[PDB]
């Protein structure tokens, strides 16, 4: 298990802040879990179980985050291509290791059906990406939860 | 759990090197417990469980290491005092968080009974320490296993 992960300075400091946030959430999560154990001694309750799960969950995002960081290799500042119109961008979610491909195009070229989905220039995600390069880390709006992805490559 | 850990460029390089080694051992240990799983189907043998235990041990050494590197704060090259004769040195074992205190003196001043035990100048541990500063990481001989310690401070 030895792979290098390229990140720009900004992309690196971005995963740090995320690690900082996660540790605080863990502290709060841990704290509530104990107060939840002393109270309803009976922990066969869905609550105590949902709490168990949340802490563990946070533990996961953090251990995964420390891993990514330990493999980090900082790219030069001015380096690689930039993401612009027509560019096809490959993304990885640090935690889940989920791959996501998307291509930024003009508003009228946007289409959900295309192979790498075509995203409007002025769409939320299109904005967020436009201007970034491999290594950068961006936060993208999600219904279930704002996630941060890493620019793995810009084939476009 | 948010504490900064000071390391010298050399100290950081040494823990990274230790991390690499441990991942290696996790590959070998992982592959082994799987071979030991298809053979003696009966997992109730003192072998397969001495195997998972080992893999678990390794995974802990690794994650503990990733945690420490994530908090690394690189110190200025020429910084802090240096360890010499008469210097009191406090050390911490990154893994177990064990704290050890020792004082480098002349071979004839050596005494295990003195508060911070007095270690010979030309002794093993003494040679290893001499010439280092806070932040450095040193591998110290142990019958149980050459472990690595961090110079937390040289109050001497
Ligand atoms: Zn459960
Ligand atoms: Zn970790
Ligand atoms: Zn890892
Ligand atoms: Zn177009
Ligand atoms: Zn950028
Ligand atoms: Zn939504
Ligand atoms: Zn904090
Ligand atoms: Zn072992
Ligand atoms: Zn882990
Ligand atoms: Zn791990
Ligand atoms: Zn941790
Ligand atoms: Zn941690």
């Amino acid at each position: 298990m030895a792979r290098e992960v390229k990140l720009t300075k900004a992309g690196y400091e971005r995963l740090m802040q995320q690690l900082e946030r996660e540790r605080e959430r863990l502290q709060e999560a841990t704290k509530i879990l104990q107060e939840l154990m002393e109270s309803s001694d009976d922990y066969d309750d869905s609550g105590l179980e949902a709490a168990k799960q949340e802490k563990a969950r946070i533990e996961a995002r953090i251990d995964s985050l420390e891993d990514i960081l330990s493999r980090a290799v900082i790219l030069e500042e001015g380096s690689g291509e930039v993401i612009g119109l027509g560019s096809v961008v490959e993304l990885e979610d640090p935690l889940s290791g989920e791959r996501l491909s998307v291509q930024v195009v003009s508003p009228a070229e946007a289409n959900v059906l295309d192979t790498p989905m075509k995203i409007s220039d002025a769409s939320p995600m299109g904005k967020a990406l436009l201007g970034h390069r491999v290594g950068d880390v961006l936060s993208l709006d999600t219904p279930k939860g704002r996630r941060e992805f890493r620019v793995v490559a810009i084939h476009g």
